[PDB]
């Protein structure tokens, strides 16, 4: 406990880096923002609130910035891509130049954004930005040859969300069945990420996408609605998700020579810290002052997630993030045995 709030206070001491590093994220984005609404297909287009500066600018990793611009559409008609749950093609019930049949490509969708962003990176002699792996939805740029931001178009649709999240949100026993109710009332996106069709994608499916959820539930998290709102109410979800972050971030370091965790994610801690929340629903199981013990929580969980090879994703439950078709048996082994070595022995990755 004491290593561990160690550990939180050394992360703080960079609080001023990420800060400035996400204002020069945050400039570069209302300059893109400002040429992608004169092009007549994303003159709707506008900044989607899912991270802790400003609102637009979410930070993944160190120096890893994360934007999802998104695009207001007319009611569309979603059909699941097989069975996967996630993917769908998008219908109809301007964007007419993408149409291939009655499906929106999002392969098209994605070139001409990409091309519009690749036109405002040349133009602008303000700064060093580039462009840059394989079946993302997110067009990255690299700010002053250290920081990297994430772009991601991100279609907003008003209507009922897919049957596929009809059991997941599994937050009544912790947020409430108002507030999941409420939650399901808000829009749902759709970020042109294909699904893996053989050797390579369906290039006209879209997935589903929940980062304004996501951010709403972990900045409102408690039980309680005065939770982290005054001293006798201080819980320990927040450092518990970035000690889960900061040791995944530290053993794919030390890990590096031979790139054996690459596959693994913040998203996939993420994850699994809301799982634990829903098994762990009472504010009095977060409390500070068990810091190493709610840690413990939710390490044993996420190791039992990588021995299972089952993550369901958070609002989709039949999505599987750690099936094999995403991650190899041997990678999920491999970081099954070094978490076990370091809850073994009080993680000595912290040490120092
Ligand atoms: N900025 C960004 N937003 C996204 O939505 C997203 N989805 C994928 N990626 C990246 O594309 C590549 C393919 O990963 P895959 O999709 O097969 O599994 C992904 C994806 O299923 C899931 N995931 C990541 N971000 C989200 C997200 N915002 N919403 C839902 N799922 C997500 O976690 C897995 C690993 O994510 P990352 O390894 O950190 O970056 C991935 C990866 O580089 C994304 N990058
Ligand atoms: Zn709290």
């Amino acid at each position: 406990a004491s290593k561990l709030r160690a550990v939180l206070e050394k992360l703080k001491l960079s609080r001023d880096d990420i800060s400035t590093a996400a204002g020069m994220v945050k400039g570069v984005v209302d300059h893109l923002l400002l040429r992608l609404k004169c092009d007549s297909a994303f003159r709707g287009v506008g900044l989607l609130n899912t991270g802790s500066y400003y609102e637009h600018v979410k930070i993944s990793a160190p120096n890893e910035f994360d934007v999802m611009f998104k695009l207001e559409v007319p009611r569309i008609q979603l059909e699941e891509y097989s069975n996967t749950r996630a993917y769908y093609f998008v219908k109809f019930k301007p964007l007419s130049q993408f149409l291939e049949g009655e499906i929106l490509s999002a392969s098209k969708m994605l070139s001409k954004f990409r091309k519009i962003i690749k036109e405002e990176i040349n133009d602008i002699k303000d700064t060093d930005v580039i462009m840059k792996r394989g079946g993302s939805p997110a067009v990255t740029l690299l700010i002053s040859e250290k920081i990297s931001v994430d772009i991601t178009l991100a279609l907003e649709s008003k209507s009922s969300w897919p049957a596929s999240t009809q059991e997941g949100l599994r937050i009544q026993n912790w947020l409430s069945a108002k507030v999941r109710k409420q939650l399901r009332l808000k829009p749902f996106y759709l970020v042109p990420k294909h699904a893996k069709e053989g050797n390579g994608f369906q290039e006209e499916t879209w997935r589903l996408s929940f980062s304004h959820i996501e951010k709403e539930i972990l900045n409102n998290h408690g039980k309680s609605k005065t939770c982290c709102e005054n001293k006798e109410e201080k819980c320990c979800r927040k450092d518990c998700l970035k000690l889960m972050k900061y040791l995944l971030e530290q053993l794919k370091e030390r890990f590096k020579d031979k790139k054996h965790l690459d596959k693994f994610s913040s998203y996939h801690v993420k994850t699994a810290f809301f799982h634990v929340c829903t098994q762990n629903p009472q504010d009095s199981q977060w409390d500070r002052k068990d810091l190493g013990l709610c840690f413990d929580n939710c390490v044993t969980y996420f190791l039992q997630c990588l021995r299972t090879e089952k993550l369901e994703n958070y609002f989709i439950p039949e999505f599987n993030l750690f099936s094999s078709n995403l991650i190899d048996k041997r990678s999920k082994e491999f970081l099954t045995k070094q978490i076990e070595y370091e809850r073994n022995n009080e993680f000595p990755v912290f040490d120092e």
